C-alpha cells in the first residue's frame, strides 16, 4: 500500500551550502530561487528538528494552495534530509501519510551527488497515479538544478 521512487543526480555546488538551504534556510531559499512554486514558509511545529512541522504555502493562483511538512530526520554532517509530509493538494482523497527522504553526497571531479527518494501511504486500498508521482520527480528533480545555480552564483549563500 506504499509506493517507492528515488532520484539520483550530482552537481559541481557543494551540498553542504546547498543543504543548509533546502533544510536550514528553506523557509526562505525555495520563495526567493522559485517563487512561482513556494509563496511562504512557515515552521509550525518544533523549528526544523524531527517530529517539527513546516506549513509551505504555494502561488500557483488565488485558491490557497499549501503542505504540512513534518521533519523525520536530518543530516547536517551527511547532508541528508527526511521528512514526512501529510498535507498537500496533490494527495487528492487517496493519499495520506507522505514520506520524502532526500540525501547528499560528494563525487570523485569535486562536484557533489545528490540522492533523492519518496513514498506514497494511500488509505484503504487505492494507488497513486503516475502521472502525479512521475510529475513529482520533476518538481522536485528541477528544483535541485535551480539551487545548484543558487550557489554557484550566490558564492555567500550560507557560506
Amino acid at each position: 500500500g506504499v509506493f517507492t521512487y528515488e532520484s539520483e543526480f550530482t552537481s559541481e555546488i557543494p551540498p553542504p551550502r546547498l543543504f543548509k538551504a533546502f533544510v536550514l534556510d528553506a523557509d526562505n531559499l525555495v520563495p526567493k530561487i522559485a517563487p512561482q512554486a513556494i509563496k511562504h514558509s512557515e515552521i509550525l511545529w518544533g523549528d526544523g528538528g524531527p517530529g517539527t512541522i513546516k506549513k509551505i504555502t504555494f502561488g500557483e493562483g488565488s485558491q490557497y494552495g499549501y503542505v504540512k511538512h513534518k521533519i523525520d530526520s536530518i543530516d547536517k554532517e551527511n547532508y541528508s534530509y527526511s521528512y514526512t509530509l501529510i498535507e498537500g493538494d496533490a494527495l487528492g482523497d487517496t493519499l495520506e501519510k507522505i514520506s520524502y527522504e532526500t540525501k547528499l553526497v560528494a563525487s570523485p571531479s569535486g562536484g557533489s551527488i545528490i540522492k533523492s527518494t519518496s513514498h506514497y501511504h494511500t488509505k484503504g486500498n487505492v494507488e497513486i497515479k503516475e502521472e502525479h508521482v512521475k510529475a513529482g520527480k520533476e518538481k522536485a528533480s528541477n528544483l535541485f538544478k535551480l539551487i545548484e545555480t543558487y550557489l554557484k552564483g550566490h558564492p555567500d549563500a550560507y557560506n
